[PDB]
């Protein structure tokens, strides 16, 4: 291949629980994110959300 992007139309719903900027480009949706608060919730890939659970600032609401 020569893509390399994990797409399946499948995004998962993760809150912030610190002060984090995370990248994450809704797919499904029209708004881009940059940067969360502590209590905001944001749909991310499914292989992003791994590392944001996995970082313990985010969890999956």
């Amino acid at each position: 291949p020569d893509t390399v992007i994990l797409d399946t139309s499948e995004l998962v719903t993760v809150v912030a629980l610190v002060k984090l900027h995370t990248d994450a480009l809704h797919a499904t949706r029209d708004e881009p994110v940059a940067f969360v608060l502590p209590g905001t919730a944001f749909r991310v890939s499914a292989g992003v959300a791994a590392e944001m659970t996995e970082r313990g600032l985010a969890r999956m609401q």
